[PDB]
């Protein structure tokens, strides 16, 4: 009953599972009408149907964020059917495993850069007309890896430092149109591979998925109306250690 | 929204400006508020206006540079309430002086004394109460804790110090379940060209737009956030 | 006369013009043997031939840093002929003009990301065996735009923030091999002003309105910090991005 | 023999031992005339006399950087005898051990803030006239603790974050006078919180902090101001 996103239209990418599904549900619980898209359209539609059954307003579709024609088609549809977009959450992303001095780093780099950076660019750029019409806002999914190397593969680290910068320059160019642009920077969340994080996090625990959803909703809401260009760590103290 | 329902919140510098607005905002989110200020008359006037609206509030004089007076307030809070759910360190001052001027020394001592040394005094003294409640701390940092901007040296340094204080308090108090964070505002409604030329939103923030992020950080919405300094600056630091 | 890079083999990309040419000359003056490469092989060879005429040891080649096959061929040639590489300077870079809400931003993004980020990755990754053999080091060309948006187009800002992160993670993965990885982050320097018709009126105001020194940097003032980071003076510095910006980022 | 500081007058605080003594020696080896000051004047003079015995030009004095009268006296002496100061290195500093929730943290805080931050302010502010006359530059000793909490006591972490900010605002106010202001941010100098995160898996040698200080103090850094340079084996990038 908090209603931070009351009657706002919210598009979440990568919404078929994990954090994206949880952001979609959290936005709906804050009053939003939610468009869920995912490379797996069946999963996006299943999440949307579950939200509809709970009494929320939601729809799901397949979207490959690396396909510029498909991204443009979705943007055109949103503008036509709704007149604008109040919130874009760029959550679609992947990770991988490879050290920089390994040949496998190249394939991993291309895959991860392609979804995490180039896909976020595609969706963000295509949705500018709809965001302008509604004076909406954008929340990107950054990472603690956008600030330090941590333990992730090079393509992931670089994609998230790239998102940090994308947040700043989108904020600059879209401020004259009343569009805020921010990002969250989680550590590891519920949705010795993790020792690099667990050995440094002050709270000595992995964050609950809801604990990343809440800051996303905050940044997308009028509580954050003087916040733009900003990346908010949600990391149990990792970057302060 | 009930974000702070029945939580006890202490705000320093609460007799005027942002501090009074944070106090009112916490009360509107369901908190019981202790307002303290160097001007105890103003703190009690703010507290009485909250009481008239049906909130639970009280006001006191507090000089944050007086360690004895700070300790007496911390002892009072622990004895009367058993703990403290939120500390907001908002008391602060500024001044005008370039570094190469003799006046920079007096300004430096005054600003460091309130903004940094006073924040240390209050933070350190309230640790027992914060431990008992597993409370949290929100400091008032500034864009000046990240770049020099246009503020006097003592102010810039005091806010960079607060940025570091946020991190190390978070480290030492995490084992006790205490989160420690800060907001970093730009120039506030409560010359300024250095800020206005760079702020992306091309406007000064409303006081309520700094209150809301403080309430967010003090609330369970921020339960996995600690050691963090959140700019509330209209895009200034991203420019 | 300092000999900070005495007898080291240095590879500079984008070395046919501007800052890249100046880094190549500065490295040679510090005692290095320099391989200059540029998308324009004729320009790289003209710069290398001028260094040879001056009395230095240098060679020039064409290299498209976006062509992974060409990059691999150069890396194989360096390893075979020299057995390793002491310094890699990833200087090749481009910019552009387009606001994010314009359709033109896409073509500019693709071009700038392609050279600045993907090219730096191509060259860095391909040269790892040569850098391991020599225990060499890498200096990337970042920018103040890797820290704030400034006045640059989105593809440039993002490419330079990406380079900042690339510096960190390369440093992490190559430190066990004795390879340091750092970057400089310049503001504007004089080489970027050398073509008058491309200096749009007011185009430097984003920088000049903030820089504490109230001047564009001399090209040599960016060359010197590159040489420092590439030298044993910086033997405990890795993963670091050094602003060379007249105070811009501190303002 | 790179001569990066040839004929420059360099003042180093905390110069009686450790890094400060090494910066003084390294500055002399780069051509500088060096004034060494330390809370222990005997140690400052011992370091200075050793440099004199090598044919360098050096002198040593006691200085308590927390004593504003004594700092002013040294500034007046430098202006009178030399007319300017080419480099100031603020290296005097202390640390301590106390967790924030302990009562001992207050005394440790006061001691560490007093030397590291307030002493750096005292010396920097008092030497502005001499730095102006020479268009000199300042190098502060920051720390990785000015960027993250690491393992140091609260007063140390806060003192170094304060120095990071002091670097920026001194650079701003002194740039119109041709004075650059920078800092180095070392890690642990010649511990698991540091060692487990440093990429080079070693503590830096003292000479490896001296060289970046000399770089920042030199014309190689003539377009560098307001900057804090980590000298930390990759710790802050990890």
């Amino acid at each position: 009953h908090m209603e931070l996103l009351k009657e706002k239209l919210v598009l979440v990418t990568g919404a078929g599972r994990g954090l994206g599904a949880a952001i979609s549900s959290g936005a709906a619980e804050q009053g939003a009408r939610v468009i869920l898209v995912d490379i797996d359209g069946t999963a996006a539609k299943a999440q949307a149907d579950a939200l509809t059954a709970k009494g929320f307003v939601a729809e799901g579709h397949a979207l490959d964020v690396t396909d510029r024609d498909a991204v443009a088609a979705l943007a055109d549809d949103i503008l036509s059917r709704f007149g604008g977009l109040d919130v874009l959450v760029n959550n679609a992303g992947v990770a991988g495993r490879a050290a920089f001095d390994q040949p496998e780093a190249v394939e991993v780099w291309d895959r991860v850069i392609g979804v995490n950076l180039e896909g976020a660019f595609n969706v963000s750029h295509a949705l500018v007309p709809a965001l302008k019409a509604a004076k909406g806002n954008v929340v990107h999914l950054c990472s603690v890896a956008g600030f330090v190397s941590g333990g992730s593969t090079a393509g992931y680290v670089v994609s998230k430092g790239a998102i940090r910068s994308l947040t700043q320059v989108m904020a600059r160019d879209l401020a004259p149109h009343g569009i805020r642009v921010n990002a969250v920077a989680p550590g590891i969340m519920m949705s010795g591979g993790t020792d690099w994080f667990m050995n440094r996090v002050m709270m000595k625990r992995i964050g609950e998925t809801s604990e990343v959803v809440d800051p996303v909703v905050f940044l997308a809401s009028p509580m954050a109306s003087y916040i733009t260009g900003t990346i908010l760590p949600v990391d149990g103290g990792f970057l302060a250690a």
